[PDB]
This record gives structure tokens, C-alpha cells and sequence, in this order.
DNA sequence: TTTTTTTTTTTTGAGCGACTGCACTACAACGTTGTAGTGCAGTCGCTCTTTTTT
């Protein structure tokens, strides 16, 4: 490998740039942004400088590509502002103005960089495969709008559920009993090929020929069987081998314990007195017959269904699924890299890569551990060697951790093989130089400490200025790694973690008493901080040690928090109480649902209250009238208003805080709260809600919004975090007691040396077991150096001769099957007491070991302090007057028109009809029909609905006797829409003695009572229209359902006006008739130009009867002027 | 077409592998007897990671 500068990378071809943990990527990515947006390097330089929307950056984290977007947007202003400057304070950037030599199109394109950074191609990997699948469409085969689901585990045990019906369920007694044997149910089967049906498909090693049934394995198995008991029950009655001291005289037992065993075929199962048969086993302890060795042909291998059944799995579950997601047109994850692989598979796919060298001709892949093979045959595909195309490879091969999420090394490997330039980073800006030097002493102890030729290690160099941290004790300055060797020869599994973590305590506890009075300190040259509660974190990788670690510590009464904690707010105490609070909130009346709902802890209530409250029968009437109220505003408001009015009339958020401890409940309780108002607003019902919270508690699914939060920032926690949590963190001070444990891989599913390729073994072959075995220590050892290099001040580890053996004392531990103990024995095996000279070894300063002292002297001292005086401001008047834009409704023989249907839709179909309508034109029996066809009425109303509409348009409706049919359309206006001012608030009580001044059916109805409306008010009248120089209004009322006889006459008519209260609205219509020929018409009068008002009852118009259905009014001329002057001001 | 009423939970780990004790034969020392290796049976620890992508 070479070293890498930023100014002197070659941008042409492929680079594999190795990062280690701690350097400047991102500010290696962000130079490398500059050099390509600038175009500098000279001979190395790019043909042609980019734009933004030329280069492709991929990182796999959003909130990564977040951060490298807002760091490259920052330097990029930085150097537009050191360029525009012509200085600046960093030598980077001031290489980088030295690099070029002119100035005025620099900072023009850094201007054109910076307008242009929102449309900058920074996506993720399943960003960008959307995104070239929705833009290319044609020649990949994507539909333009798809949906995305998150969770796939359903339709996954879907297909299981289907497959074990279709395979499972006509089987016979004699095979369905070894099915039984195999897997109880369809479930172990989905937990077994669970890590298989996900990602991409793997081939199997030796799979079964594709004619080979159940039945016919079944019946290879019970012939194979058969041939070994007939050849037992020929060579039966026979003993000529010679007797030894190991082989007991009861042999024949065994014989007769194989004389009842040859009865029937139906099992499956053989005795264990076949392993006394075999030939290999007898010598040990001369055979001669080969009915031995047909035995042991017979127990060479397993006879197991097992292997068919996962083929035929494996087979039809993931078709199963490809077949569902393709009917219901959904979309997943993996399924755009799926979808993009196939369109590059393709022939014309390849031009259409040729259109993405159009679209990036150039690529720059961060993070390249995590990487699927499919994405890096895509990159293959696309940007192999063609030129003018750069790829860069940014990424760790020592920090692939994510096996289990479907990443692979062996895919990093190849793509080693495949390029040819390797550079890498020297300079480590994290840590302090002793831990620099203890993980350069601990991992160089042998050649290829990752077991892998491909990974190397390389000593890494420490920064200049971080050459000064120290973390200083009472007595002296503490070393980097300090290696609490556990004493002892042989150690279980729960003993050694319980007093690691009892040692962790004690050690916490030491650092946070003394630490507390300036003897322990974190010191910077002459700089000193003491070490509060979060600068110690305990990494541990599995939950119960995550729990053993938190029981450990909250006993010396230190609180600590889990930074790994995913479990669900629905799963806790405060969901249910807050079920329960629904409850009785919902049904107040029954006293049992309200009695457990208020002797919960959300209300914090003694036993002798409840007993009051039992006794006391007013107490409860108020309850139950509080909780009714409660009830109201939640049917008016609300969620989230009922629960603060709850929570600010019962004073239980500030009885939650007073107590210790109740903080987290209350935090829990607002976010139950916040999600109930967020499921509230989508559901209509309010017993809908209840249902879905209890739904959410009966379902422990882990959503990202319905995950528990962090309960206090402000106060220091020990914070224990995972190993796959802490990657790319910062902790000052790490302990690691749990890092000896290891766990041995039983399964078989490796990669091959040679074709780097997922193979699975589904027979028991020990070759395998080794291949995934020497997988799974690369992983520990990848996951050790993970753990290790996030301590910046000081590490501590936890050693121990773990024996993962059901043996005791075995004379030798199993330390060497571990990680760490692959480092400090050098990969051999040895004793405890070789474990500790080969810890006393590696001796330096700073390397150091001490033993495991169990002990507790005091727990801690709290030191609280007092808590300032704080108020809250009040506003001194209200917030709005009654300001609100309202209308008038704000302020208040078989066919026949009488048989017409009664309602709101039909009274606007015939609004509508009557607006559509031409008044000069003859009705069309065929438009009425088409309109009735439009509205969705009944065909037959039709013949009788147009001459009844001719009906209307001959009855005249003036006092003239003026028809429709000589209005013009130029005189005629349908739906004026009119808004009118009022400055004054308006009194009901001033307003309807003025009316009733006037006009003469103000004689009853009784005033109407409405707040003062100060604003405006919006009006729609129906028809306005000119007649001989005189302008006239007409409204339309269609309702009507209580006549049908002729009996609609003026009274009815007027009692009606008076009923519906018309009045006001026609003379607000009568008002903005009166403004709008104001305004218009100069020179108007109020009673030389206004006729009166028609109300036209479309129900009582009859042709005999003209009067009948109309209605005509004219102001008294005296109420305008006071009304508008009211109205004005 | 009308109408009657009711308050009680319960269950749930099992195969893998060692520890210990008894019994039975092989074999050598003193026909009979003491020690060792192996098999069978009851009892008990233990144990089942990590996470994020529009």
C-alpha cells in the first residue's frame, strides 16, 4: 500500500482508499470534492473540472450523507470566502489556493457551487437505484409510482404458512412423524431459513435432483435400513471376535437389545448398540463380517429429510413472495438492487449504463465494508475501466461488522483482487498516543492477525497535538490499557460476567468518589477536567450483559442509561394506565372501570383515599362529573386537550417530577400522548382510538417513531452502548469486562477461498464447520478492534480463562477460540498460567494488568444543590376580538313536483338546473334527460320534470306580469357573489328594533341571538336582472316538502319567510343591491331604479295560479339608509 | 314484535452434557479376594447476540 495526500491522488480508474478508524474521512471526501469541483492536481487532475450535479457521492447512512453534505457546503463557503480573500488560516486550504492561479473563475464557480449545492448528487445506495430506476424506466422496466414497505417479516411467514400447507399436510403418518421429528411446525422452519430467504439467494453445495420427492427419500432411507437389518438377522446367532479388558461381557444385552429392533420399518430412529458394531470402534477396544461395516457405511452418514425440505423452502417461499409483491405492485430495499441488476444484466442495459457514464462520470463510495455484492457488481458494470470515469473506494475492511445485516468481506476481497492502487491514511486525529501504541503492540504481535491475506495491519501514527492526553490518577498517571486479568484457573459463564461487572462497579465508583474531590482528572498539557458519569462507558454486545452491567452498577447507586435500548413505549406500566384512564373516560357511568382506572400510579392515590372515596358518595359524584367533563372535552377538543387538562387539574406532572425516579414515566407518558394525538386525527370513532392503543399494546413491534427516547441530556449517565452502536462515537473512558466471551458458529454456511461465493453446506461436513468457524473469529477479531479503538483516554478489558467446555477442570481453557486470547497467546492453546505470562509479556507503559478485587466500600454521596426561583409571564388582555368572515347561515299521479324527493342534493340539482338553464331557449327533453343522467335521478321524472320546468318559465313573476323569457342575457346575472364590510360590532338587540321599525312581518319571531360580528360577511345571490330601466332580484327556495296540495298561498308564503328568517337575508340582498348600483351606476336613485325582491318557490309554482310560488317585496326605502349607515359607521 | 342477565382463574423449557453413585466383569495377588474400567441411572447447570435502509 502507499500513502494517500489529498492534492496528489490520481483521479483516473479505480482507487482503494483504506481509512482507518479515527482519521479524517470526511474531511478527505470534502477535499477530494473541492479537487474535483475546482479541477486541480496538474497532471493528476481531472480532464475537465465538474459541476455539482456531476459528481456522485454514496455513503449508506442518511444522517451521514447529511453530515458530509452540510461539511461540503461549509467548505465550500470557506474556500469561496479564502479565495475571495486570498488568505486564509488553514494549510490545506492554503495549498489549495496555491494550487491555482487564477482567482476570478475560481470564485465564480465556487459562487455556481454554492447556488447550486440544494440540487447535489450526494444520495444514499437505494436513493440512487430509485432514482436511476424511476429515470430510465424504459430500459430497466420500472413503473413510474410504487410503494415501499418497511416490515417484509408478514408476507415472509405468509409463504412459510403456505408452503408448509401445500407440503406438510398430505404427507403420511410414516413421513409426517419424521417431519414432526424434524420441525414441530412452520415456524422453526421460517427461524431456520430466516437468515437465507433475505438478500440474495445462495447456492446450495450438492443440491438433491429435482425428481427426488419425500417419498422417495423415504423409501432410499427404509431400504437402506432394511438391507442392514436383513443382513443382521442373517449373521445373527454368531460370536467370534476376541474379548478384551475395555469390551464388557454384556455385549449380548446389546445383541438382544438388537433382537427387538428389527420389528418394523415404520421408525426412524436406529439403537445406540450400533456404535458397539462398528469396526473402527471394536479395533479400538479383528472385525472380520462386513455386516460391521455396513453398520458403520450406515452411521457414516445422517439419514435426514432435512436437507430436501430446505431445498424445496428455499424454492418455493422466495417465489412466493416475488409473486405476492409483484400483485400487489409493492416495493422493497433490496428489491431496487435486485431490479437494477437485472436492467444491467440485460443486453440493452448496458447502453443504459452508458447513460448513467452520461449522467456521473464519476463515482466517489464511501463506506465500501458495507457492501452487497450486487451493489459492487453494478459498480462493476458501470464503471470498470471505462475512461474518463473515476471510481474511489473509500472504505475499512478492519470495521465490517455487519455481517448479520447482510454485508460480506469476502466481497471487499475480490474487489481487492480487482483494483490495482491501494493508498491509505497514516495520521490518527482520535485518540491519545498511548492507546495508539497498545492497539499497534497488541494486534502486530503476529504476521496476519485477521487470519486473512488480504486484510492487512498496519502501525498507525498518532497526532501532534493530542500527544498530551493524560488521564491522571491520585497517585500517579494511570496507563492507556490496563487488562484486569479475572484470578483464577477454571471459570463459568455467569460467575465470571457477574464478577467483572462487580469489578466494573467498584471501578466506576473509584473514579466517580474520587473523581468528585480533583484527584482523578483528564489532563490536556496543563488543561484539567474532572471525570463526571458520562465520560466512563461499559461495551458490551450482548443484552443480558447489558443488564447484568446496569444491575451491578444501580446497586452502589450509580444511574446509568442503555444507549442500545429499542423496546417499545407501548410495552411499559404507562400504557396501560393510560388504556385504563381511556376506559373511564369513555364509560364513566359503571363505577368498577373508574375504580381501577384512578387507584393506578399515573394518579398516585393511598389506600385510604380509595377507602374515602368508596365511603365518601359526593367525592365520587364529583369524580364522575369531573371525568364527564373530561369526556366532553375529549368528544370536542380532543386527545391531547383532555390529557393536559387532566394532567393540570390533578397536578400530576409535578408529582411525577418531585418523585425520583418518575421523570422516564413522564416522558413516556407525553410520548404515549403525542402518539394517541397523532392516531387520533386519522380515526373518526372515538372508541376507534382505544382499540388501536390497545392493538399497539398487544403488539411489541418496534416502529422508529414508537421507540423510548433518551429521559434526561442535562444530567451525566454512565452509558452503556453495544459495539455496533459505538462505531464512528467518541468515549473518553471505555471498560470492556464481557470482550473473552465468545460463542462457536454450529451452522454451516461459509464463502469459498477461491470463487468468493455464499456456499451452503446442509450436510454436517466438518470442512465447512471450519470455514464458517475461521469466518466467525475474523468477525470477533473485527468486532475487537472495533471496541478497542473507540477509548481515546483509557481502556480497560476484562481477562479470564473462560472454558466454553461442559468440563471443569480439563487441564486446558478455551481462550484461544476467542479473539482476545488469539492476540495475547498468539494463537495457541495454553493454561491459565500460560495466559498470565503471555499477559505479563506485553508489558510497556502503557500496557499494564492488575487482578479482579471484589469488594464495596460506600455506594456513592449525592451532593444536590438548590434550585433558583423562576416565574412565568401573563398576558394582560385577550388575544382577538370576534373578528370571522361569515354568511347569512352564520347568523342564524305517481310523477309530480309535490312526490319530488325532500333533501339537500335534490334542492342543488334543481338550483343547478334552473342556473344551467337558458330562459329564452325552449326546454330540450333530451338535455333533461342527459342531465338527469348526469345527476343520477330516475329516467321517468323526465317528460313530467321539463313541461313542469315550461310551467315555470310561462308563469310570469312581476307586478307587471314580466316573464322570463324577455330577459336577454346581457340583463340577466345568475350567482352574484357579494362581500360586505361592517366596522361596528354588531348588536342583535340595536339591529332587530330597526328591522321591526320597518318592516311589517317582524310582528313575532322573536329575536335571534348572535355575538358581535365585526369583519365581513359574504353573500350569493341567485339572479339579478334589469326590466324597462328598473332592477329586480330573484332568489330560489325549493325545500318545500310539507305542501302538496294548492294550499301555498301568500300566508303560507309569509309564515314561511317569518319561520326561516328570509327577512334579514333579503334585506341584507336589498343592502348590497342598494351599494352595488351606487357604485356602479352614477347618478342612482335608491327608488327610481330598485323594483322589489322575487322569492320563487319552485314546488308551488302552478299554471293556473301566477301568484302562486312567487313572492315580491319592497323595502320601506327608510331602512336602507339606516342600515348602511349602521353598516358604515 | 316483544323481551331476560352474567362477574371466577387456570398454563408455561427441554435437550446437551457433566457429577455422582451403584453394579458388573477382567485381571492380578493371595479356589478365593481386592482394584480398575465401563455401563446404567438419578440429579443438576445452562442456555437461546448485534440494526437500518424512501
Amino acid at each position: 500500500a502507499e500513502t494517500l495526500d489529498p492534492l496528489r491522488l490520481p483521479l483516473q480508474g479505480e482507487r482503494l482508499i483504506e481509512a482507518s478508524a479515527g482519521t479524517g474521512k470526511t474531511f478527505t471526501i470534502a477535499a477530494l470534492y473541492l479537487r474535483l469541483l475546482l479541477g486541480l492536481g496538474g497532471s493528476a487532475a481531472f480532464p475537465r473540472p465538474l459541476t455539482v450535479e456531476e459528481l456522485l457521492v454514496v455513503t449508506f447512512t442518511e444522517a451521514a450523507t447529511a453530515e458530509l453534505r452540510g461539511r461540503i457546503r461549509s467548505n465550500i463557503h470557506e474556500l469561496r470566502i479564502a479565495c475571495l480573500r486570498e488568505t486564509t488560516d488553514n494549510p490545506l486550504y492554503e495549498r489549495l489556493l496555491e494550487e491555482i492561479d487564477d482567482k476570478a473563475q475560481a470564485a465564480q464557480w465556487l459562487l455556481l457551487a454554492e447556488r447550486q449545492m440544494d440540487e447535489a448528487a450526494v444520495f444514499t445506495i437505494h436513493g440512487f437505484c430509485q432514482r436511476m430506476l424511476n429515470l430510465n424506466a424504459f430500459e430497466s422496466g420500472m413503473l413510474f409510482e410504487q410503494q415501499l414497505i418497511e416490515d417484509e417479516s408478514l408476507l415472509r411467514y405468509q409463504a412459510c404458512a403456505d408452503f408448509w400447507r401445500r407440503h406438510c399436510y398430505p404427507l403420511p403418518r410414516e413421513i409426517a412423524q419424521v417431519v414432526f421429528e424434524t420441525w414441530k411446525g412452520p415456524q422453526a422452519l421460517l427461524r431456520d431459513i430466516n437468515r437465507y430467504l433475505q438478500g440474495e439467494a445462495p447456492v446450495i453445495k450438492a443440491p438433491p435432483p429435482d425428481d427426488e420427492t419425500l417419498a422417495s427419500r423415504h423409501a432410499q432411507i427404509v431400504a437402506r435400513i432394511d438391507t442392514v437389518k436383513q443382513q443382521w438377522r442373517d449373521a445373527v446367532g454368531e460370536l467370534d471376535a476376541l474379548i478384551e479388558s475395555s469390551g464388557i461381557d454384556r455385549r449380548k444385552f446389546n445383541r438382544s437389545n438388537q433382537a427387538k429392533w428389527i420389528d418394523k420399518i415404520s421408525a426412524w430412529a436406529e439403537e445406540e448398540t450400533n456404535s458397539y458394531q462398528l469396526p473402527e470402534s471394536l479395533e479400538k477396544f479383528t472385525p472380520r463380517h462386513p455386516l460391521f461395516e455396513a453398520i458403520d457405511q450406515l452411521l457414516a452418514e445422517p439419514l435426514s429429510i432435512r436437507d430436501l425440505v430446505i431445498t424445496r423452502a428455499l424454492a418455493e417461499i422466495r417465489e412466493t413472495v416475488a409473486r405476492e409483491k409483484r400483485r400487489r405492485g409493492e416495493l422493497g430495499f433490496d428489491d431496487m438492487l435486485s431490479r437494477l441488476d437485472s436492467a444491467l444484466r440485460s443486453e440493452s442495459g448496458e447502453v443504459l449504463a452508458a447513460a448513467i457514464r452520461t449522467r456521473f462520470p464519476v463515482a466517489m463510495i464511501d463506506e465500501f465494508q458495507d457492501t452487497d455484492p450486487q451493489q459492487y457488481r453494478i459498480f462493476r458494470r458501470i464503471w470498470h475501466h471505462q475512461p474518463e470515469t473515476a471510481l474511489l473506494l473509500i472504505g475499512d475492511p478492519k470495521q465490517a461488522i455487519y455481517a448479520f445485516r447482510g454485508a460480506d468481506i469476502f466481497t471487499y476481497m475480490k474487489a481487492r483482487s480487482e483494483v490495482h492502487a491501494h493508498y491509505t491514511l497514516d495520521t490518527n486525529w482520535r485518540s491519545a498516543p498511548g492507546m495508539v501504541n497498545s492497539v499497534n503492540k497488541l494486534f502486530s504481535q503476529t504476521d496476519d492477525a485477521f487470519m486473512f491475506r488480504e486484510i492487512p495491519f498496519i502501525p498507525v501514527k498518532s497526532a501532534g497535538k493530542n500527544q498530551a492526553l493524560r488521564f491522571v490518577f491520585k497517585g500517579e498517571t494511570q496507563p492507556a490499557m490496563k487488562m484486569w486479568l479475572m484470578e483464577g484457573e477454571s471459570c463459568g459463564v455467569g460467575d465470571y460476567q457477574s464478577t467483572m461487572a462487580q469489578v466494573c462497579a467498584a471501578q466506576i465508583r473509584d473514579w466517580l468518589q474520587a473523581g468528585q474531590r480533583g484527584e482523578a482528572l483528564l489532563m490536556n498539557g496543563d488543561d484539567a477536567r474532572p471525570v463526571r458519569a458520562s465520560d466512563i462507558s461499559v461495551l458490551v454486545r450482548s443484552r443480558q450483559e447489558a443488564a447484568q452491567v446496569r444491575d451491578a452498577l444501580t446497586l452502589l447507586e450509580i444511574p446509568s442509561v442503555y444507549l442500545s435500548n429499542r423496546d417499545s413505549v407501548f410495552e411499559t406500566l404507562e400504557a396501560q394506565e393510560m388504556l385504563w384512564l381511556l376506559q373511564a373516560v369513555m364509560t364513566p357511568e359503571r363505577e368498577n372501570t373508574l375504580r381501577s382506572a384512578l387507584a393506578t400510579s399515573m394518579m398516585g392515590l393511598n389506600a385510604l383515599d380509595i377507602e374515602t372515596l368508596n365511603n365518601d358518595e359526593h367525592a365520587w359524584d364529583v369524580v364522575v362529573e369531573e371525568f364527564d367533563g373530561y369526556r366532553q372535552i375529549w368528544r370536542k377538543r380532543g386527545v391531547m386537550p383532555m390529557l393536559r387538562a387532566l394532567m393540570s387539574a390533578r397536578n400530576i406532572a409535578e408529582n411525577l417530577l418531585a418523585t425520583a425516579g418518575g421523570e422516564r414515566r413522564l416522558t413516556d407518558i407525553l410520548h404515549i400522548s403525542e402518539l394517541l394525538q397523532e392516531a387520533g386525527t386519522q380515526l373518526e370513532s372515538e372508541h376507534a382510538l382505544v382499540r388501536w392503543l390497545s392493538q399497539h399494546i398487544l403488539e411489541p413491534d418496534s416502529n422508529a417513531s414508537s421507540q423510548q427516547m433518551r429521559l434526561e441530556s442535562d444530567k451525566h449517565l454512565v452509558q452503556i452502548v453495544t459495539i455496533h452502536k459505538s462505531k464512528g462515537l467518541e468515549y473518553p473512558l471505555v471498560w470492556l469486562p464481557f470482550i473473552t466471551n465468545f460463542r462457536v458458529q454450529e451452522q454451516a454456511f461459509y464463502h469459498d477461498r477461491h470463487s468468493f461465493e455464499a456456499v451452503l453446506d446442509l450436510n454436517a461436513a466438518p470442512e465447512s464447520v471450519d470455514l464458517a468457524e475461521a469466518e466467525r473469529l475474523a468477525e470477533d477479531l473485527r468486532l475487537l478492534y472495533v471496541a478497542l479503538t473507540r477509548s481515546v483516554w483509557h481502556c480497560s478489558l476484562g481477562v479470564a480463562p473462560l472454558v466454553r467446555r461442559r468440563g471443569d477442570k480439563k487441564g486446558d481453557t478455551d481462550v484461544h477460540q476467542s479473539a482476545l486470547g488469539r492476540l495475547l497467546q498468539k494463537g495457541e492453546p495454553q493454561d491459565a498460567a500460560g495466559l498470565r505470562t503471555c499477559i505479563e509479556a506485553l508489558c510497556d507503559d502503557d500496557i499494564a494488568w492488575q487482578t479482579a478485587q471484589t469488594g464495596d466500600n460506600q455506594p456513592w454521596q449525592v451532593n444536590d444543590v438548590s434550585t433558583a426561583e423562576l416565574n412565568a409571564k401573563t398576558l394582560q388582555r385577550l388575544p382577538g376580538d370576534n373578528w370571522r368572515v361569515t354568511s347569512y347561515s352564520g347568523l342564524q299521479p305517481t310523477l309530480t313536483p309535490h312526490q319530488f324527493p325532500r333533501g339537500a342534493s335534490p334542492g342543488t340539482f334543481l338550483h343547478s338546473l334552473f342556473e344551467d338553464l337558458d330562459f329564452t331557449q325552449p326546454v330540450d327533453p333530451n338535455w333533461v334527460r342527459e342531465k338527469l343522467e348526469l345527476g343520477g335521478f330516475e329516467s321517468q321524472w323526465e317528460p313530467v320534470l321539463t313541461e313542469w320546468i315550461t310551467a315555470v318559465l310561462q308563469a310570469p313573476l312581476n307586478e307587471t306580469g314580466v316573464s322570463l323569457s324577455q330577459l336577454s342575457a346581457r340583463n340577466k346575472q345568475v350567482e352574484m357573489e357579494f362581500y360586505l364590510p361592517i366596522s361596528e360590532p354588531l348588536i342583535a338587540s340595536q339591529l332587530d328594533t330597526l328591522i321591526r321599525q320597518f318592516d311589517p312581518l317582524s310582528a313575532g319571531c322573536p329575536p335571534l341571538e348572535f355575538m358581535q360580528v365585526r369583519g365581513m360577511l359574504k353573500g350569493f345571490i341567485d339572479l339579478v336582472f334589469r326590466h324597462e330601466g328598473r332592477y329586480y332580484l330573484l332568489a330560489y327556495k325549493s325545500n318545500w316538502l310539507g305542501e302538496d296540495s294548492s294550499a301555498y298561498t301568500q300566508q303560507a308564503m309569509a309564515a314561511a319567510m317569518q319561520a326561516h328568517r328570509y327577512d334579514l337575508q333579503y334585506q341584507l340582498y336589498t343592502l348590497a343591491l342598494h351599494r352595488y348600483l351606487r357604485h356602479r351606476i352614477a347618478d342612482y336613485d335608491y327608488e327610481h331604479h330598485f323594483g322589489g325582491v322575487i322569492y320563487l318557490f319552485l314546488r308551488g309554482v302552478d299554471k293556473e295560479h301566477p301568484q302562486q310560488g312567487i313572492y315580491t317585496t319592497r323595502p320601506n326605502a327608510g331602512l336602507i339608509a339606516l342600515m348602511d349607515e349602521m353598516f358604515a359607521g
